[PDB]
């Protein structure tokens, strides 16, 4: 019928339009009112208790702004209502893939679950998304506002997740060159600039209880389309590039105080090993009454639409036998009988850890040699080690050297600017690893042995002291002279 | 040693190691999976918020105003131990809520138990003895100065009142120490001031009471031979704000008109559901949602999962139930027809609610209709809002103090303050809704709305002449 | 010229036209910037540091959005640009008559310093505008983005100051866009941009929370015909939040602009000017000297006014300029006029302007009955009445907002205080009495309490909050109390 | 007397000691609410209205914060009431020497009117808290609350500026921590930047990334190298680093803005042509100069933002020149930015050379036709320092921080034990140039001139230099 009116607050009183109120009022958009955005984060931020569905609306109204924004300032864009709604849909729909407890479920459950399958919440996105249409009679509305499915839900999926083919060039056929643009707005695959990590900034500083230093409207403000290699691309004013470095640190900084906290994630551990040992006994009634597992519901969309926060405490509350293993590590966690904290360290010089690597490094932690008395000896089993890459969004790159400036005495002109002529206050390296080690033994004298292990395992790969070494382990410490 | 938690509204907050021990229980861990405003999620996206962040905040603010009260007056003597009661007593005032909030006990306990007298706070009392005892919390509180007995009484007097001088957890002397987590004189505690704050900060709207401010003015002074806390004079002006903020809150959020359906909506799915959803409690035993409130242990397990129980059900006893929560997602919701109030002395009666759908159906608009509605397609709510002790001024039941004079205890009137204040404390508004939502059914249903109003003599509705033209004429009262 | 972008705090990024631009970079509208919002209330709120000119700023960018809103959803309007950027030019203009410390300068000092004048802000802000306009060749400018000088100029300034009898009263634009008038400076109910701005700029400074969403309010707003007008309306369901509005209003009043110090000091700074008044000189037109107090004749002197006269008199070492310069030091040492009480007439009595002179008098009259060591003067006291209300003296604003229903969009409606609620004001006017003494002494004071006392009890005001204890002796003798 | 509350909208409401009272309601200290924090900045960031006033009351306030804390976890420090006092006195009086328009005046104009004096904000302060102390009879009211003036006030300059082997007097070394409270000269970790963060940010329309609560919950006393110091939580050390980074951005952003620069050196262009003009009154009605007020507290006590104003409204033909500059503000027309640049060099521009750079750029050869010629006193060269408060030091380095499982042991962290996403460098130049001359072919030449200077020293290439001067810089192959 007509517009509706949402309170943000974040964004304040945000309007909608018919057709995407239609989309959201659905059981597979709806669905994102029940997985937390922060996933275990919630367990040691408590302000986080805000779900992937808030964070959609703003992404789709950020989305909007932007294309608005261009439209006004460049008519000759002819940007249409049509590009519009499309670019708010891709917006509104990027999140609908998320698992519960969102990168708990694609970044720690289905590799362990289902290592073969290459699954991220992009793709489950595009899947959630056709079955949201195709179940709901979404097309014929489309129709209904001018436009064109077959053309438009191509061009909304490749925002989503990219290019659907292979092109060997211009790879996209929802739209043409001369709209490239507008696959920048959504997920940015040149350069991660987009209004995700914009609305996500300022939604995950306001409850974490963190303050966010990028400004989004500003950027809006200055934003333009140029003629870039015979494309028409988003540019940046040129003195924005501080900002943008800058939007960059705030993301790694939010990334080491709260999205890799090492509790937040030793939760999301215990949740996933829980998830392990429930998968063969959960049923999950997906099309025609067809059962699934928590692992293969995101093989059938009317299964996975199911699948959310509510596996935690479906769980929790089981009195099945079959489940009692699960249900132990659960309640673990509500009494708060953590896996500990050992410590951290980082590889140094050149060193990079594999993904195939990972599930031998608690091995390697059980077979260091520690010269100290020990009451106990500590087995494989009883490490957990985990990995963490941090980065710029693109490896080793940089991705300010995938953006594309203008000065404000030639508007239309298409310019790169490098690090060096920035800052030299910048960072030399855009990539990092960090291992955390954790043990599964929670009391006195496990964790005094384990810390010992820690530290010495540090020493034979020649990893980064640990910061409270010398206390953690003072007789392991003075035996690398690289540390003293 | 202290735990450090980092709250959006207080920033960072250390907790006591008695306290950490309190949280990390299945009891007080429920409050996670309980959303403080029910319903108003599902209108105000922002209110995500759980009664968990909520009870940490009361226990904080609690513990702040005790320690202000201390600092200032040495000759209290307020120990450690009591600051400890005061804070365990707001951290655990919560512990009773059920799914959704009042949803439960506002709405679902009423019609599934007419005959139980239930509310949260008896919940909360019930909850915090099977949290102690279950967890073995004595022995711990015994290590740090407390005594037991005496103070797992005061700590639940604070919360549901007394169980002459009606108390048994502290004396007259400490008096003021039942003032600060749940006032049962004039609602003015530290349960509010969070909520404000909380709310605010999610749902997008801006809090106008300073809490802080408050209790930097806050002393004990002697009143009618109890020590209680009192107010500086110039502090009047503000609290009457809080309550105008407290009024505003609800009529905004709390009690939205679509909140409140969909608050309806799931309470009529709990109790279409409630003879097939079994919770296991003490012993194996098998309890309801209806009667979980019996046992602690099956009510540890009773909240928001009930609701995706039902919704992702397969079962087809449980049919009728996953159609209203379908709904819900599809956004079919029942629709509002409108608001009106009882004029003069009119005072409907809860005995009455029952009976109202049944006089919207008998109203005879002198209209034509193409359909006839049945009773069973109106829902009429009824909403009391008050300042919080039904038609009396809470700030009647304030002592204050001037700067010239700290140790003696006043009174001030509302004359004294504004004549731009309220002259009545309380009121009802009513709400119809209509289940059949198609355009006939809805002009047929504004058409019987109106009549009624005016066959009753309630207010006229805001709309009502461009709903219903030509029923209002008939209202001189109204032109 | 092309659009500037400004940072301000409230609204964030805010695009200005350039010729709004060229508007803002003249001595007139940059004058604002020695101009502070709250006048003495920064020597309260510490955090009230903010000046006439950042507050303008957001008002003519409210007045912008509001009008593009109703632009973009109501085409059938035919607002035109020129229309836009009239209604943001009346935005940004109408704080240019504010004097030094705003309030104090048209609430206190003129009415004292000439009392035969009738001098508001709103009369400076047009007489500022036109000098603005004409000292810097703005009118080819305006003609140069397609304003028409003779008619906008005269929108503009009715927009300020209203009508300069009729169905319609404005000559700058007809009945058709009579919705116009009611964005900057609202005559017929007070719901205007310029009080969102204040909302929200005071809180962020005071460091008090505002209650009044402002964009909500665009998003629900339309034009809709109201007795042969296209008038402004309000959905029916905002009606609770235009109460809440005012609520605010008075709650922002009572907690700040008239906080009993802040007015004190804004008295005594009008004290101190009234004492320089005979030896200032401000040049004016064609090198004419003028005082403060006719500084208001000639715009080009009243540009020259700031909040600068402080401490100009401040720093004076002039012997002639002493006893102005020891006023001002008493502030700086916090040696201020000490505040006696507050009191209100009861029921419906009203205090008027005339008799205001006669208040000192009648405290000083009063015989306690108690006994005293000084005998206290009426120059030794001061009496400040304050007048509270909902912006219409006795009447209730949202009696004279329109309002429209989801079914029916173009139709407006009335809506009554008892369609709303039973806990709303039933009066909205009221009356403050305040009661200071310049005498600072233990002794004085004492004395000034039991007079003030005496005095409410005497004309039947309400007893004062701290009675009681201020006044034990005087107090019983009223039984009503 | 009693304790006052204050109402502030960056801390709520704060509790001032009536000893504290006693100091702010002074004519010297007053008159901090007539210098704006960031100068020339309201100029362009509209909500900086804020004055020195406010930020002071927010220092004092923190810095009690912080030594209360210490006090109340580890009270076998021996921290008195006195000593809290005494960190809120200096707290509340480190702003004290500010002159108008707050570094504009010590950063720029002082330096240009007086080059051989040495004069800095933070000795203006120590002299204006002498001032006030005695002027108003402050000595006896300290006693009264149990100070000791002779070693109290001492304590108190030395917080400020620094010492006037443990070489301070106010204090001895196991109560060294108090040291690093106000204005910490080991590694700039104070109360002072935590204010202005928050209270910058909130009126700029910024956020604030740094959270001083957290930090204060955190921080403890350790004994280092003989001294007992504060010591920061290990986990922390990343917050620290973010701590620095959030007070470069501001200065990016913000403090450094190149409009509000030229905004603070056409101010003080105004101020040289009227310092022959002004008279202020000192002591024993001697008169003064805005460049000789420096010298007489009496007459300092009297030079605030209102000069500005005072010469603005000027009928004086003496002062035509200076409020001709000022007129030019009111006007916006203002000398036009050319560009901005950066040594590759590792040697940092001298303060000596300064002066010389006009000339340098004005000597440029461009080689490019141009309808005119420009003189050095038609560029203004602005150097800018930027650093992590430390020139060339790593200030982290220069932290002590403990273990959460012996808390009494402090320990180093190194740069390399936090991230390889740090900066390998802590210290650089900025070079802005501006041209006096507005004119359109003025400024296309005053470009050629400053991208030739830029070739010919070997600078950075300007980030706008193809599109400014796209005849210059394909001569240089580096630029590409
Ligand atoms: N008074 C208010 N102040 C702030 N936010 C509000 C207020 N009332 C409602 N909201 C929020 C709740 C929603 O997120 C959003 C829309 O609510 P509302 O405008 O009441 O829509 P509605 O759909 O209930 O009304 P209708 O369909 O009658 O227009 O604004
Ligand atoms: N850098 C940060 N900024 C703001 N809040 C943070 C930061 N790091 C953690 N928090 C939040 C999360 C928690 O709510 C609270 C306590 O976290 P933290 O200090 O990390 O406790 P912890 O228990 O993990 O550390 P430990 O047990 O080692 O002392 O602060
Ligand atoms: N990096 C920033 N972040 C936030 N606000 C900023 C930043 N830089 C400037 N501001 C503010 C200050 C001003 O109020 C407003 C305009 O500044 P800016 O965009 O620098 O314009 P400018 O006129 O100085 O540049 P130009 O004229 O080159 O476009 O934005
Ligand atoms: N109602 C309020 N809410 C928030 N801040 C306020 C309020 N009233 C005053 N303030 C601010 C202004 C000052 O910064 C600070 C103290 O003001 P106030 O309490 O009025 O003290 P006062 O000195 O005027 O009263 P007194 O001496 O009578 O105690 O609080
Ligand atoms: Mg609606
Ligand atoms: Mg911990
Ligand atoms: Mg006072």
């Amino acid at each position: 019928d007509t517009m509706k009116v949402i309170n943000d607050p974040i964004h304040g009183h945000i309007e909608l339009h018919p057709l995407l109120v239609r989309i959201i009022d659905t059981p597979q958009f709806q669905r994102l009112r029940y997985i937390k955005q922060l996933g275990g984060g919630y367990y040691v931020f408590p302000g986080a208790s805000h779900n992937r569905f808030e964070h959609s609306l703003g992404v789709g109204y950020l989305a909007g702004c932007l294309v608005h924004a261009l439209g006004e300032k460049q008519p000759e864009l002819q940007i249409s209502e049509r590009d519009v709604l499309c670019v708010q849909i891709a917006g509104l729909c990027r999140n609908l893939g998320h698992g519960p407890f969102s990168h708990m479920f694609d970044g720690r459950f289905i590799p362990l679950a289902r290592p073969e399958v290459k699954w991220t919440h992009e793709q489950g996105s595009v899947m959630m998304f056709e079955h949201l249409i195709n179940s709901n009679g979404i097309k014929p509305v489309m129709e209904q506002y001018g436009l064109i499915p077959e053309e438009d839900i191509c061009f909304i999926k490749e925002q989503i997740v990219g290019p659907l083919e292979s092109p060997v060039l211009w790879p996209y056929k929802g739209r043409p060159e001369n709209k490239s643009f507008l696959y920048e707005i959504v997920s940015n695959k040149r350069n991660g600039i987009d209004v995700d990590k914009w609305d996500y900034f300022a939604r995950d500083c306001h409850h974490l209880g963190i303050q966010n230093n990028f400004d989004y409207k500003r950027f809006i403000k200055f934003a333009r389309v140029c003629e870039v290699d015979n494309e028409l691309r988003i540019c940046a004013r040129d003195k924005e590039v501080g900002n943008l470095y800058d939007m960059f640190h705030t993301r790694n900084s939010l990334h080491r105080r709260a999205y890799q906290h090492k509790v937040g994630n030793i939760i999301d551990t215990m949740i996933t090993d829980a998830f392990l040992k429930a998968d063969d006994y959960i049923e999950i009634t997906g099309a025609g009454g067809k059962k699934y597992r928590i692992s293969t519901a995101i093989d059938d969309m009317e299964a996975y639409t199911k699948l959310t926060d509510n596996i935690f405490l479906e769980i929790l509350y089981s009195t099945d036998p079959k489940l009692k293993d699960a249900r132990e590590i659960l309640k673990q966690i509500e009494y708060r009988n953590l896996f500990k904290y050992v410590g951290e360290t980082q590889p140094t010089g050149q060193i990079k850890i594999k993904r195939e690597d990972y599930e031998s490094l608690p091995k390697e932690v059980a077979s260091a040699k520690p010269k100290v008395l020990l009451d106990v000896k500590l087995k494989a089993e009883d490490f957990i080690v985990d990995v963490i890459n941090m980065d710029y969004g693109m490896q080793e790159k940089n991705p300010i050297d995938h953006v594309s400036f203008y000065c404000k005495t030639a508007p239309n002109r298409a310019i790169r600017i490098t690090k060096n002529q920035v800052s030299q206050l910048l960072p030399e390296k855009f990539a990092e690893q960090l291992i955390r080690v954790y043990c599964k033994k929670v009391d006195r004298k496990s964790l005094y042995a384990a810390r010992q292990y820690f530290v010495q395992w540090c020493a034979d790969r020649n990893f980064t002291k640990p910061q409270d070494g010398d206390v953690i382990a003072p007789l392991i410490t003075p035996q690398k002279k690289e540390w003293n």
